[PDB]
Parts: C-alpha cells; structure tokens; sequence
C-alpha cells in the first residue's frame, strides 16, 4: 500500500526500456530536419528521455500521467507511418507490448494503495 512507490518502479521500466534495441528510435526527441512535416501531423511529441526527464523533475503525480505520456509516443509513430514496411513502426509495437505487459502492476498496485488510504 506505498502510495510513492510507483515511481521508483517506473524509474526501473524506463530503464528497461532504453536498454531495449527497439526504443532506439524513441530514446530523444524526433529531429525535424529528418522529419520536415513532423509538427504538420502530430500536435504534441513525446520521447522516453522527455518522460524521464519528467518523472525526475517531479512533474508526475501518477503512473497514470506516465503511462499517457509513454502511449502517446506510440500513437505518434502510429500516426506518422506510412506503411508497414517500417522498422520504427514495428519496433513502437513490439516496444508497446513490452511496456503495456511491465505498467499494468504499476498502475494496479498504485490504484490499490491509494484505495487503502481512503478506506
Ligand atoms: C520516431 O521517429 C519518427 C517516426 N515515427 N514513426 C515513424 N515511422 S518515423
């Protein structure tokens, strides 16, 4: 019932994560110089070092503001694919997967916790 210990957890999966060959297009902010057009499709860009960065700044009350922000870079290579015949796109779902199947404790355990404290 630790209320806090979502972050740490999330701290591990991040690291999980970058270690990861398939976060490999998603470990920085997506150039525009290589994307022109980028902004033109997605509204709002996300990476797993910006996500990092905002757990560590303290700027998550929630797993839940993670695992929003973590989705949303998935949903943007989705959205910006063109085909199937993209190594970043099947990299996104295989990485997703991983993701979805390590955060569904995280967020059980954190929901259960804060449940107890308003017993
Ligand atoms: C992550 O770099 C930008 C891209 N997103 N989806 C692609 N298929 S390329």
């Amino acid at each position: 019932y630790d209320i806090q210990a979502w972050k740490k957890q999330c701290e591990e999966l991040l690291n999980l994560i970058f270690q990861c060959e398939d976060s490999e297009p998603f470990r920085q902010p997506v150039d525009l110089l290589e994307y022109p057009d980028y902004r033109d499709i997605i509204d709002t860009p996300m990476d797993f070092a910006t996500v990092r960065e905002t757990l560590e700044a303290g700027n998550y009350e929630s797993p839940m503001e993670l695992c929003k922000d973590v989705r949303l870079i998935f949903s943007n290579s989705k959205a910006y694919t063109p085909s199937k015949r993209s190594r970043i796109y099947s990299m996104s779902l295989r990485l997703s997967a991983f993701f979805e199947e390590h955060i569904s404790s995280v967020l059980s355990d954190y929901k259960s916790a804060l449940r107890f404290h308003k017993r």
